[PDB]
């Protein structure tokens, strides 16, 4: 009978969760070893342990059918059993699962090993993306130099992996269907537990898109003054290599060229960090201080002992894209980051530390619940603090910003600088998954896969490649998360909800009042705020024990993902920008790109 079975099921879950945490520990150590040190031997070891855990999860999913779990009284036990039925890739036949794993590692190791020749010295052929190629893209204003690096990089990180990528789409689809999702798109969307999730994101994106078009128009206008009309046209998509980032996903590296008031301060503290003798270790201690300042949890010793916080000196291959790692024990959490002493890197340290914090906050939950309320909550945590750290308020406290006068013009420069990261990214992130979803769904023929990518980047972001591409190229895997099979919607969701969290944390801190000119949202510093830290503790400590609207509610009492907060933060910029574009007769919008030949 059911009453007795439900008591037995509770003990069954308590043991199984512990066993899964322990088996996942072993798989995570192998994945960490390989990401830290890419070799044939560590590849084998990573993929072999994974295959062994996949076999066990098949057994678990089969054993869940012995329990009448859908008939139980406890919503909590039913939620745990539902989590165990979800096998993902482990639903695949043994041989197909091993093949998918060898595919994933071939792509991610391809990405991690790309090197290109110096533009000025064809003899020097060891420039990696991080840091050598990113340094040119962020700093050079030689448009031909920029196009050279763009093309070398995309050809090596994108095109070289087309056949592996094709086989990955096939096996990802096969797995999704063994789980009875229509495709990998639906499997990814299942993490949000909301069957109107895509529509909700279309609606929010539609509300913020007019602001994006204004920033896009003003930036193109400023780039025409800098490079001239032979390089940038008034009416076409912006050539992406001029935007200071290899994927044009954030434009803040060109702020010194597009800032609304060039004779007024523009915050860039990298040179003061270097002058003060900052190191990667100090930036991480800094991040640690900020979370502890809010009454949140200090980094444990294993973090300091076992983290990799600067790029190795030896000549060994590895993955430099930054990552944060839960080993599913107690306090065994770590970061691997190729720390560089720059303003943007100070934000990236706090982003990674936000994941680590959420690990420490939920580590007492059963293993199935030790993950974010939805993937976007995991990405938002550290960005709430980064939003605070980026303020002239904070940066003056830590001595990194000197002789700053925050008048109306400086305020516009700062809001615009923030927008070049936070608003510009929204169409970018949406397209990373609209592209992969349309491949997963079978909506694009293989003959049209490259131009389908560039057509989305054009339609949504109004950017295009520096040179003509065709179906002979394959550019999408040139983005880390596409080669590494990491879902990207979590970041679009994060960039919307991180404003809901920031606004609420600022109000709780006494740092934001919409009716007080002295407390504007865009200069709020939540450093030292126990009240903001309490709201974080209340939410993060839940892990995935409840549907995410319950976790949002634990933070601020709301249950709805909403673009109200991000619009409120940027509303002074919107008013100023619309007027400035009219004042300057700035053309808005763009004609269809000519850069991808079908
Ligand atoms: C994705 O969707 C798939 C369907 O598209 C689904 O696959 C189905 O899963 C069913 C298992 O739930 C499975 O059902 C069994 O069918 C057996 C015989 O089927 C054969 O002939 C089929 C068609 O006629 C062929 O296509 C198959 O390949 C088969 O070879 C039945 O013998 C079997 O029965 C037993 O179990 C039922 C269920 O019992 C439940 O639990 C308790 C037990 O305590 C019951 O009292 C309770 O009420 C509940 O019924 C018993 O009632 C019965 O007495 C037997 O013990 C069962 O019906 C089905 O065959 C299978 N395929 C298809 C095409 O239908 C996948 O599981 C889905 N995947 C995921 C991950 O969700
Ligand atoms: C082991 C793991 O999945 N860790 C996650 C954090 C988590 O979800 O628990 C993580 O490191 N996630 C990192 C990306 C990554 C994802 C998957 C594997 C390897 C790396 P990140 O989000 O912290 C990296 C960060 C610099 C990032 O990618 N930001 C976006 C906006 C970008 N495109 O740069
Ligand atoms: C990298 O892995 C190899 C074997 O794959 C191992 O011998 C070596 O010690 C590792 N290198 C470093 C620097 O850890
Ligand atoms: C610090 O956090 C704990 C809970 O982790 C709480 O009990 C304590 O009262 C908090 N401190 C302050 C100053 O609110
Ligand atoms: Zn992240």
């Amino acid at each position: 009978a059911l009453v007795k079975e439900e008591i037995q099921a509770k003990e069954y879950l308590e043991n199984l969760n512990k066993e899964l945490a322990k088996r996942t520990n072993v798989e995570t150590e192998a994945a960490w070893a390989y990401g830290s040190n890419i070799t044939d031997e560590n590849e084998k070891k990573k993929n072999e342990i994974s295959a062994e855990l996949a076999k066990f999860m098949k057994e678990v999913a089969s054993d869940t059918t012995k329990f009448q779990w859908r008939s139980y009284q406890s919503e909590d036990l039913k939620r745990q059993f539902k989590a165990l039925t979800k096998l993902g890739y482990a639903a695949l036949p043994e041989d197909d699962y091993a093949e998918l794993l060898d595919t994933l590692s071939a792509m991610e190791s391809n990405f991690a090993k790309v090197k290109v020749c110096d533009y000025k010295d064809s003899t020097k052929c060891d420039l990696a993306l991080d840091p050598e190629i990113e340094e040119v893209i962020s700093k050079s204003r030689d448009h031909e130099e920029l196009a050279y690096y763009w093309r070398e990089f995309y050809d090596k990180a994108g095109t070289a992996v087309r056949s592996q990528f094709e086989r990955y789409v096939e096996l990802n689809t096969k797995a999704a269907k063994l789980n009875n999702f229509t495709s990998g798109a639906e499997a990814w969307l299942d993490e949000y537990e909301d069957d109107t999730f895509e529509q909700q994101l279309e609606d929010i994106f539609a509300d913020i898109r007019p602001l994006y078009q204004q920033i896009h128009g003003y930036v193109r206008f400023r780039l025409r003054k800098h490079y001239g009309d032979a390089v940038v046209s008034e009416t076409g998509p912006i050539p992406m290599h001029l935007l200071g980032n290899m994927w044009a996903q954030q434009w803040s590296e060109i702020a010194d060229i597009v800032s609304p008031f060039p004779e007024k301060p523009l915050v860039d503290v990298s040179a003061e960090m270097e002058k003060q003798g900052y190191t990667p270790l100090k930036m991480f201690q800094m991040g640690d201080d900020f979370f502890t300042s809010m009454n949140l949890t200090k980094l444990p010793q294993d973090f300091w002992d076992k983290s990799i916080i600067e790029k190795p000196t030896d000549g060994r291959d590895l993955v430099c894209h930054a990552s944060a790692w839960d080993f599913y024990l107690t306090d065994d959490v770590r970061i691997k980051q190729c720390t560089r002493v720059t303003q943007d890197q100070l934000f990236t340290v706090h982003h990674e530390l936000g994941h680590i914090q959420y690990f420490l906050q939920y580590q007492h939950q059963p293993f199935v619940y030790r993950t974010g309320a939805n993937p976007g909550f995991h990405e938002a945590v550290g960005d709430v603090l980064s939003l605070s750290v980026s303020t002239p308020k904070h940066l003056e406290k830590i001595g990194l910003l000197k002789d700053y006068v925050r008048d109306d013009e400086a305020r516009i420069n700062q809001l615009f600088l923030t927008a070049l990261d936070k608003i510009v990214f929204l169409p970018f992130a949406f397209t990373m998954d609209k592209y992969r979803w349309s491949l997963f769904r079978g909506e694009v023929d293989k003959a049209n896969w490259n131009c389908a990518f560039w057509k989305l980047r054009d339609e949504y972001s109004g950017i295009e490649p520096p040179v003509v591409r065709s179906e002979k190229d394959f550019d999408a895997p040139a983005k880390y998360h596409i080669s590494a099979d990491v879902e990207y919607l979590r970041y679009l969701v994060s960039f919307i909800i991180q404003f809901q969290f920031y606004k609420s944390a600022c109000i709780k801190a006494g740092q934001y009042d919409p009716d007080n000119v002295e407390l504007p949202l865009d200069n709020c510093d939540i450093y030292g705020s126990a009240a903001a830290g309490a709201a974080f503790h209340n939410m993060l400590s839940m892990g995935a024990s409840k549907p995410w609207p319950d976790a949002l509610e634990a933070f601020n009492g709301e249950r709805i993902m909403s673009g109200k907060a991000i619009a409120e933060y940027f509303e002074p910029l919107r008013v100023w920008l619309e007027a400035e574009n009219i004042k300057n007769n700035v053309h808005i919008g763009w004609t269809t790109s000519n850069k991808c030949v079908s």
